[PDB]
């Protein structure tokens, strides 16, 4: 069910993603409720003040100037949240899951499994016909494995792209917020149908979008700097290199080789999860065990 | 299966975290459910008053009076603590699903849930079962060679406490320091002159009675939960976690030959003791070699 | 489950909590939804009387006096019940999932269904295997006896809950019985607004006025059959010892004159699954008799 | 879990219990819903102006539904949902009490385990050791109930109040149906207030209550029918007292005693579902059966 | 199943029946929706000013309400809804009857077995067909000899129908009287002038050309269901179908032996040649003693 | 079930049959949802003051409603279901007459049991259990066919429904069509209402107006194409003589020269099942032949 390949980075994104998701979508909802464009006619003891202005000629005042006083900015908000954290979303969920790849995980795991259950590893560290199946699967396995290009483009094409969508976002959210104020003024040229030029209009919701859009950029920043973590551990240092300093130290096997390429970078994010599997991994790949078999079999 | 890994006052703490969930989602749906500030122009046999407004300058100052005189804390109230109780949820559980520490706590959970079906438990104070016997043991001294060198199940332990009681006071600060402006009549005063007519207005915010009442409650939860995370931290620190000793068994049965771990095993086998104190005996009798040579010695 | 620990006074409070809570959300979703006191002022061929106010002045007098001449009780009432009947089922059920006082209670559990279902219980009371498992559940048996027994942590709970709940019901019995007259319908609103309405003087009525009465008249009754059921539960714990059981009808009936009466944890324990069915006392009974045991190892070898 | 003790009449008032809660949701619902009550001024071709504003009209509509309206025409839902949540009260009254609870359970898991017992199959022709162990059951099974009537009495002890308490309905609702009215006098003192003392008061749903009211007779009417006709068949006959007059001149097996107390009342209930239930009890309770298992297995 | 019952006649009821349960239903949800009546003064360019108030417009809507609307105009749908209903309940009544209905599955059974005789077929060109036969014969046997007791399925049966009949005559009688009671435009004289100052009121009702469709629709459903009811009815009577004759099962067979049932069984047997007009022949063939005589010379 | 026993032109109609459904649907919550006929007084730069009240308003629009406008544009949508629904009756008609499904299922059936034999794999080359089996299916299928093959009620049936469906389709492309210049927009209404409101003419417009033209093009346009089908099929009825059948392909593909051409019922039977996938044709034919019998009671023994 895809549970071994979760680090620590794709579950706090997620959480980022479902803040940054439930956020936008309260957002949303309580925005058809209370959203109202209000305007009044400027004239440019105390007595109140007679418009003499009909009860529609103030509903095409109002759907008039919130059209022509208020920055896209302010009516579109909780949308481009939305969208953005839907596409965050779905990049984060495009590696492990594309044509030609779903059927993999579905066996190999499970082969992983059924490899880290088996009770005669603690034998081989001190059933022939099995144990030969499972080293000729495991040789196809690694051959296949080895001869697949066009991986590494794909995927650090990912993280990037999630980089590149914070930097554009950063940018964007913080070039144009100074506008969404509270209280506009809307000069349009009604004259013959209304009466008058000048108005003064309040968007309802100005402060609690300016707390939202607040918000939002907190959890990018903090999702940015997760994705530049994980950057900085991709690049920093080389992840095509394993280093077998400890067997040869603890267990005398000095003639493991060292996977590159592809291979080298699943197994070493691999070790950030549960750092056995190598083992039981490196058990059915020396020879040692496999002459003794052969010879028992005798 | 995690029940057991649960004192009580992290259920305590689990159904004053509900609490405050209840309490702050009844506010925030509360909030759009009943009118808001109104507002009318003040002028510093009975017959009324003629404002002569329309019946949009109304909507516009109240709208105008609703965020130019009401203060912070009365409006954004519920959303406060909507946001403090899911931290505090976040609080609560950011030491179980964090890798690298996680897998370690299904082990030890998966030793002491394996180390159940052992009748010489009993007898202490076949074949099939001797050898199991023989593979946990095993299976303990691997885990015991496992962890020696990540030494973080119980500085962060202590972590998220001073965490949760620091976030404590400061709720209790402002929230104190900000109870007295919840008012029900205010004074507007805003520069309408030339739209309205009058420039001083007064209103009545409508909940400002019961924001009073959901601020006290609030209040007195967060109190009690304090209360109970001083108590844990207290308790965390009379005395040293990190290391245990099966004295009792020594003292009740004279096996005196196991011996005293410490470290991060140590602090979690003391905490097992607040749930089931049996757990303990049946691990203590699977520390001691004199069992197995017994075992052996039955063989043959 | 968590049945045959409740004696039927345990589940007909339940029941009676479910009607308080069903009673206080009607009558909260009823107060929102519904319209609220209704204002005019007052001045203390028929043809009427020009008020002149305006559309929004009615909404501030009704706001106004809707809180400046109501008591609080006639305001709140329904959320006192949710308060009362959420505190009712917290100390109801702060029993089971309390660590210290639960883990004993599933292995008495666990212990007595073993007990009912095993074939050595009515072999006894009319070859390798089956004696095997009957020693194992005997020494089971010896086990959790010794354990549990010599305790009161399970015993000195159940009073403590019990004398809270009754203290509860004596407080809101005496509270509610207090101030349900100071409900009204029609009442008087004085307040000093002259520069923004011209009135000084307002009658208002109050909509939810005569349904909140019957609603406190109906709460008055649920609570006083809750508070009977919660005094005869205080009378029974103390009118006679709970903590000392006799097997006495056990020995008669059998005629084993070997069972021990047990004490303290174990026998309340054992009276509070008496109250079920007088069964599974005998039925554990057969696994603590010496002569059972000595005969098992007669049929053994 | 309880299907077997259904007999009809059980089952016949659930479908009236179902339907009269349905009736009285619907009443409750359209009384709360719409308009209560409509006034107008009394004067005691043109048109008279009232003067009165769009507030006094409605101070004046509540004061006079609340001070005129007979406490039968606005609380008539209210009793059918009572009434219902006491009948239906009064149905489960028997399967929850801990008391009687126990020997429900235990006999339908005996009924169960006989249900599929291949001895009954035997004996009329004519698993293994398990068959003989439950002939110790079934002996041991009159010895819990020889303590008293305790299921008979209590089920008793509940159709007298429900016969009862439809009487009661009948009479609290023929007595007072009459003064449910459309057109009513309503005459309060508001004066100084208002400036009219003398209204007349339309209740709109005053046609309707009628109706409703009469369906509600007439379902009470068939349920205190019904309720009438189980108490004659309680009392009628001997429940105490039970003959298995069928089996031993069917099977030829005439030794089966005829049981008191509890076993009749409870066979004279489950009789009514299937009439085979008894003939495979009285197998397992003479002592032929097991007689003849003792002569072959020795 | 129950569909071998169930000639022709029933599943065309039946198909009547659920039409006429949704344009009961159609009917009764635009009147909850849709129904209103409004009403003006009569006094008996530029327009009038009646100078009524709001309220009073209401007073004077639901007064004429219910006091110039025919009762049959105000609530049409419910009567075809009840209609509807005791046709339904009327049908199928002795199909799941508690009683009368093992007589039913007892007959069923008894076709069912009796459908793979092969004697016939092999004759004119194995344990199990021995045993199978007898016992097919002892309970025709004794299944004869109960159903020749009296009448519980031809009784019930007749009377049912002719209570559909008369009940049909009925409701189209009182639908066909009342139809022209359902009127656009009704004047509404009310006796209110001290509160509203007129005498004289004109009023429309909403669903006027509607209700008149619809009861015009419901009346020519009823009518089709009546003929079919009153065929059904002829059917039992003008042949009577008292006793059953196994007439060409002797000519077209040849076994000259065949006797003839009456009573009871005449009309159940009369009935299951409806659906098919084969299984009587079929059923007959368990009638002859050439098994028993077979055996019999066997034994010589 | 009766999924092979259905040719495109009865799964084509199905599905035109739910779209004129859907759309029925439509128009009628369209017409119960929004706004309709609304009229001004007519006459016959400043405003014109009418003086009528807002109660006046709702009689004049409801009147002019149903005295101005035509019956079609008033009721379109309820004639689109009633057609709607008739026309999915008629379809599915025979196939629950009484009299006429019985032989329908036990066709099904038998050719269901022998599509799948091993005799017919055994005899398209060129067991006792299969034997039995086999002999057994033999004499069942030779007293079927005397059960079948004597009768016409299989082929009258389903000539009467594609007729009436024919017919009515006519009458629908005949009035819908002719019927629709009717639902115009503007109207003109002249009721006599003078003494009650004033005014005497009226202009009004109707909401829904153009819409429903849409729809009802819509209607038209399905409606012809359900006619096109219906009026394929029945030509395919009236060419072909459809009362025999004549196994000639299998004969000479297969070489079994004994193969009997049945006919009545049966061939109908076997003509529309062949529409489905023309296999069974040749599995069903196997087991009609004397030779087959003869071959299979060899094989017995």
């Amino acid at each position: 069910a895809f549970r071994v390949l979760k680090p620590w980075w794709d579950v706090f994104t997620d959480y980022l993603s479902v803040a940054m998701l439930m956020i936008g979508v309260f957002g949303c909802t309580l925005q058809v409720m209370q959203d109202k464009i209000i305007c009044l006619p400027k004239r440019v003891e105390m007595k109140g003040l007679k418009t003499d202005l009909d009860l529609q000629q103030y509903s095409f005042i109002n759907q008039m100037c919130y059209e022509r006083a208020l920055h896209w900015y302010a009516k579109y908000f909780p949308y481009l949240v939305l969208i953005h954290t839907l596409v965050f979303m779905l990049c984060s969920n495009f590696w492990f899951k594309f044509p030609g790849s779903s059927s993999k995980i579905e066996h190999f795991i499970s082969i992983l499994g059924k490899c880290f259950d088996s009770p005669w590893t603690t034998r081989a560290l001190s059933e022939g016909e099995q144990a030969k199946a499972l080293f000729e699967k495991v040789k196809k396995f690694r051959l296949h494995v080895e001869e697949g290009d066009i991986l590494y483009a794909m995927y650090v094409r990912q993280t990037v792209l999630k980089v590149i969508k914070f930097l554009i976002i950063i940018a964007y959210n913080s070039a144009l917020v100074s506008k969404v104020q509270f209280t506009v003024d809307c000069n349009v040229d009604i004259q013959d149908m209304t009466g008058y030029k000048n108005f003064s209009c309040n968007h309802t919701m100005a402060h609690l979008f300016s707390k939202l859009s607040f918000c939002y950029l907190c959890f990018v920043s903090i999702y940015g700097l997760t994705c530049l973590y994980t950057l900085y551990w991709l690049f920093y240092r080389s992840l095509r290199e394993y280093s077998f300093e400890y067997v040869r130290q603890e267990t005398g096997i000095d003639d493991i080789p060292d996977v590159k390429n592809d291979f080298a970078f699943m197994l070493h994010m691999i070790d950030q999860y549960d750092p056995l599997y190598s083992k039981r991994f490196a058990v059915f790949l020396s020879e040692v065990s496999e002459n003794k078999l052969k010879q028992l079999n005798l």
